[PDB]
């Protein structure tokens, strides 16, 4: 929920500029692509009340079952981060734009790595004769868009088989499980309150010791 | 309901840019047209308590009532989204920009179909002879509003009619289904409050146990 | 209420343009008169719970009068939005403007009727000689709101003896109606409070029997 | 109230537009002046809960009083739509714009009546020598105010005497109406509560008949 | 309290435009000072449940004593209307501008009158010779904010008055009409429970004389 | 508060405009600066509930703590606006521009207090030569700050030393005051009940005398 | 909070701007960098309910350290205000703008300090030879938020030493300055509720005597 | 939470602009990286109820988990700064530009040092030969936010091992130590209601000795 809500809403504030250079184009866009998914994924393994417990008493079955369930949900920031990204077309057309068709629709090897690598920063766009900048832009957010698509498709393709035979599932390691849960709540909740009244005896010795001072 | 306004929400957000190329504008469109469509229905499956269930000791009239009626709901988003897409007619006008009727209201096979590809894209067109941009759009934008119009006419007409004849219904299998739908909430409430007694006669024998040691 | 709130709000949402063609004027406007009415009436008759039972145990007084009685609310979308499409204009310049009197207030029978079809597109008129186009438009605006006025009083003029004379209704079948209206709400929730605890029963049984084998 | 509000709120989203024509300047203006108020009070006898009960077992005083302030409440548009358009000049400037006094601050019968009709319509307007525009426009926009002021105090004026002799008024007829207006909201909660416990005898011989189906 | 509030919002809401003719503008702006002053003062008395019943069984100081206290709260809208109109300037510039010192910081009696008329009308002021603009304005907008100013004061000095001698207040007739008002709220809420009783009563045997029909 | 609150607020919807004239300056701004004070302090003891019992069975110490008491929280309003004044720089500047050293960063008598006085109107000022506008004003605001910060400072220097010798005061007669602020309101709720209990006993023998008539 | 929220938010509404003369520059600075904070202190002192009860029956220990606890609080405003004027810059920057390294980064004494002291003010400065005037400002700029950073940590390394010391704290101090504080409340709500019971037994023997007057 | 979100909503407020001198570049970047992360650190540790507790009759074990445990939260913001620093780009292309790759995509050791210093600057940059200003910017840029990158991930990866290993955490410690913390609040809840009620009894014998005064 919160996660998958930061996940999209901080990728508009995290400014995507691209060093238009030969060599650093695709090294920029392979880990701002890779990196904050990765980010996120450690970041909701964290969060959750089970990482200690986990890291014996307990039979294997429930341990593994706690465990897959535990990391499934710490793949709803990670697909909706990679998919906004390819969906958007940025990072795809700055680590791309070095290798383009110029004779269709449009020096040695290098006088062209070099022209064609400023093809995503308009202003330092030169080489407008060969190539019309929006001509070249507006083609790489295309086959960007169609893998965007075949991402969530194939995504979502298989968050529907793992509906289905439900694996790492069995209904005695899952009864189990939801019985474990239950007991560390109640022992803490029971915890608690055994600790403010064998304080509060102790209180009512103190303060009548304390105002033996004041009232005098 | 929220399904349906997402769907109607992540079309604005989307943005639809096509090639202008004279193989790529169709092809682009088609999926662009088909694929959210279908990314929408099984999203719809996936999310509903009963995908699992369904995949014996249940009769299989309450089944295939319980099934039908399950997709019945996961086709309201399909179908705003195609409705939305067609009334507006950025998705018909790249498909077919290609080919349109430039004798009325207006070179090799080539030189023509990759002049008229650029229809759509307003800084690239450059063939302001022989048609006036503004007059093959507007001509195919009220095409793409008469499709849009008669979807939504043929498919509530069709919504009315799964509501007086009722297929896959019966009285006897809707109300097997209604009955074991509340067998399924009453006996996840019972499992619970077991669970939080059986454990609550442990916590106090381990607490005393555990208040054992800082006491001396 | 709402259907009615979504009546004029999906009207400044749906864009008009029209095709400024001599042909497909006429047929246009007259597509998005008609048809976006008939949607909003058989979308009120499906979203009512009496659909179905009127598609016998039930006398013939009683059908009638619950289905006029069915008809006249889906009555408000249909009219609020023809209304407000005639005190608007566009609709009626579109479909009109071929057929104004040049000679008042102002080439065979083409090359006139194709000139004064742009005349509610702006940056396609030409003809600015023999007309000014503010002056034929700001005409047909004004024949378009005396029907638009004329409408709403007859319409209102209607709705109120509809509810001096009440056709289709005496009080033996308008009490027989709402006593059938009572019965359906009291059997549904008799129904589930009598699922959850002849379930409840066999919980109890299934619990245990599956505390069975967590306990050992 | 809300039809008072919705008076003034129905004003703003109308849009005036004059045909500036010298024969169409009155009529259009008369009838945006009368059609509106007149619609507004049949708006406001059909949407209270007596229009019907008074189209005998009631005494004519009792019926006399209670019609005469039925319609009291439904002047309340009617002569806040009045008001608000004489305040604001744009009907009086169109219907009168013809008859000015071009000597006073300033051809034919014809090409005048046709140069002056023209006032309201800025874009239109040619003859700019005999007349400047805003020397013609802000001088029938304070005729419109004198008169739009001598109508709110008049009618105030009017209300306070129908304050203070209250005609129509008879204690006797006052009460008699206050008792039966009681009389029908009793019979109604009555009915109802009574429907809900006949019908309800009836359904638990339903439940267990249908009861019977699914428990074997 | 809201009589006040919207005294000072419907002054932003109407607009001030004044003729600019030499004889047109003293009167305008005599009649929209003066009337709107008036409107509000009978809309405060007509708006109070007293005004019928002061329209005998009661004691004249009590009528005196209920009547003055009556107009004292109808003065707070003509009291802060007639303040925010001369703290603005705009009355007082029209009403006053031909007759402004043309020599003291500066054509037979017309010509002169004629075009000092035109002052406060920016756009129709010729003679920007023998006067700057700004210099006649801001300068009678500052004898409108000292008059402004001085009517506040000697408003309040006078609210301060009536507030230490109290005329026509007597502790006798202050406690005989704080009682008659008493009674005549429980007189109603009596009269309205004893309605609800005697026609329940009638009720219950019209229902089971109704319940005659639809139950064989 | 809200008094405090209406001081600075009604200070930026009030426009100061200055004559810019030789001998209307410092009239015009001796005026704005102390007159809107004087109604803030009126309208203090005006609006506060002992206003008329001050103007004998009570102690003569008694009456002046509850006199004193009553003044100083209507200064609150009379400070914040003198201050805010000062602070702005728009009174100060208008009132001593004409008296500024020419000579330090910059004709008879006449002809230089009449070229000087338009220095806080922009586009009155002709006389750019002998000084910059922008160099006359960035001085006069800064001396008119340090005298607003001045007295901020000797003001709240004021109200700390009456809060630690608190004059006026004595515990005899603040004890005496909160009683008889108490007495006011206790035979206040005491009066009113009594009323509505020695008239409800006369209402029941009013309307049975009133339901003889509309029960034959 | 709320005097810390009023100090920042107070430094916006106020407009620093400088005169921009060699000697005044300096001297306006300094004031309007400490007055504001001395009246944000004393603006905290007189607004506790302790500021009187301080100006004898109470231990010296519990006056001590009831004081010292006072202040403290008050410097919660006079730090933040001082820390936001530094790290903005324009005090800064015109108190010390007639003394800059013109040879680094870059005519008689005079000719010179009267020219530099007019850099921050924009549209008065002429001498953009011998210096551009963007290059001693954000110079001046950096050295300010320096120590505006060096203010923030020496102040915050300052309340950390006073919670780990608590030079003026003694237990039997504090535990006798929480006593007194709950006896101020407790005999404040005994006294009123015995002021209306007191007097509520003469309102009873008044009202009746005054009810002696209006029931004959 | 509060202090996170105070930390990312501190640094838009506060404006990051540098000296683009030689020298000064480095040192005033260093200090703006380096001093409000510090300041955030001692107030965390300031604002808990622990500072002074810690600063004996508590074990070694007790006193150690509970400082390690303080510290840890208080790092929270000075992570959160330094990222969004760093992500930024501003406070890396200050301090590096003077040593930036000229020869590759582009005089004395001074004249170059001095040119270079410029570049985060754009209106005093003069060098736009021998580098576009743009090309030396969004390549500083790149290298600020793969080490953005690769801090985030490196302290995110490091506060999961500190979750696993859980150092300086012994069960016991934990517990000895949530129990004292629970001793601390009843103390002072106990204390305050046995203050209420000692003094309670001594103003019941102050009032009647001062209801002695006014009473006669
Ligand atoms: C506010 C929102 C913003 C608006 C929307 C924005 C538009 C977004 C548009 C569309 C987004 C829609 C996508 C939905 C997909 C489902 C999520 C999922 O996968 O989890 C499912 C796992 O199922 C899997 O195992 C599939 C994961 C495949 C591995 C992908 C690795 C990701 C990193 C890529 C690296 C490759 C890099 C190479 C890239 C070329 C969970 O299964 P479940 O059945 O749900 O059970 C859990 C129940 N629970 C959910 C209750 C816990
Ligand atoms: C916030 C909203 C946004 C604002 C509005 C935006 C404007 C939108 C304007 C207008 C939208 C109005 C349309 C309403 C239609 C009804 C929906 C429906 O069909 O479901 C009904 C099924 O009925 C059917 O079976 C018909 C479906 C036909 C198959 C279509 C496939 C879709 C993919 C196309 C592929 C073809 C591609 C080729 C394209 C050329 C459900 O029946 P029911 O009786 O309701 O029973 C269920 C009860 N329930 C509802 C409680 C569960
Ligand atoms: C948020 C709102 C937006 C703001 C306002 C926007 C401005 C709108 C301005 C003005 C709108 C005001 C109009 C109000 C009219 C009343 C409605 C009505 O008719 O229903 C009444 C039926 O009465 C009838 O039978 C008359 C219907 C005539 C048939 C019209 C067909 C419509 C399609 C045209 C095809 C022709 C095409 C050719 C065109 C040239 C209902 O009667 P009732 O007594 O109420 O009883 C029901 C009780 N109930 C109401 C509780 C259920
Ligand atoms: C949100 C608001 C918007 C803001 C304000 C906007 C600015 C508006 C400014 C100002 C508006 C102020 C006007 C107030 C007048 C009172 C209303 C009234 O008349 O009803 C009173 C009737 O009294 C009458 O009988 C007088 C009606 C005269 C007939 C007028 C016909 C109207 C059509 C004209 C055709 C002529 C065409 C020719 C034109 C040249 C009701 O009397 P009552 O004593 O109240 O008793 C009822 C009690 N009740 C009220 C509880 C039910
Ligand atoms: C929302 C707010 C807007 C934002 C802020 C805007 C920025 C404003 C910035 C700063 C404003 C801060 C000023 C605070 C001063 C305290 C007020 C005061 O004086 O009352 C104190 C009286 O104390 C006195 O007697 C001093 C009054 C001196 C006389 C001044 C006359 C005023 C008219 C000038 C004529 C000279 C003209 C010549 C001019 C050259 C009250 O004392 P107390 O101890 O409080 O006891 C009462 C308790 N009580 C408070 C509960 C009732
Ligand atoms: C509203 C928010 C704004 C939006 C987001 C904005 C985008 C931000 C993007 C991304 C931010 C994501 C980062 C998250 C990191 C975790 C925080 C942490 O470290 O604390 C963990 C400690 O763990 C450690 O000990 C690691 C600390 C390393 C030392 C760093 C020193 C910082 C100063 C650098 C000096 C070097 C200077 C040189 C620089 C080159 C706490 O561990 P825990 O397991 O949680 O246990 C505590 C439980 N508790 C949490 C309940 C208390």
């Amino acid at each position: 929920g919160i996660m998958a809500l930061a996940s999209a809403q901080m990728y508009s504030a995290f400014d995507f500029n691209c060093p238009c250079l030969p060599g650093y184009n695709a090294a920029y866009s392979a880990g701002i692509l890779l990196a904050p998914p990765l980010v996120l994924f450690l970041l909701g393994l964290v969060m959750n009340n089970n990482v200690s417990m986990l890291a014996r008493a307990k039979d294997p079955a429930v341990l593994r079952y706690m465990f897959c369930s535990m990391a499934q949900r710490a793949l709803w920031a990670p697909v909706v981060w990679v998919a906004v990204t390819l969906l958007d077309g940025k990072c795809f057309l700055c680590a791309f734009c070095t290798a383009v068709p110029v004779s269709a629709l449009g020096l040695p090897a290098p006088e062209l790595a070099r022209l064609l690598a400023r093809v995503p920063c308009p202003e330092i766009y030169d080489g407008d004769w060969l190539l019309a900048r929006e001509v070249a832009v507006r083609y790489l957010r295309c086959i960007s868009q169609a893998l965007g698509w075949s991402f969530v498709l194939l995504t979502t393709l298989l968050a529907f088989v793992v509906r289905s035979v439900r694996p790492c599932f069995t209904q005695a390691a899952f009864l189990k499980s939801k019985y474990w849960s239950h007991y560390i709540d109640i022992e803490r909740k029971l915890f608690d309150e055994t600790c403010t009244e064998h304080a509060k005896a102790f209180a009512k010795v103190c303060i009548q010791q304390f105002f033996e001072a004041m009232n005098h």
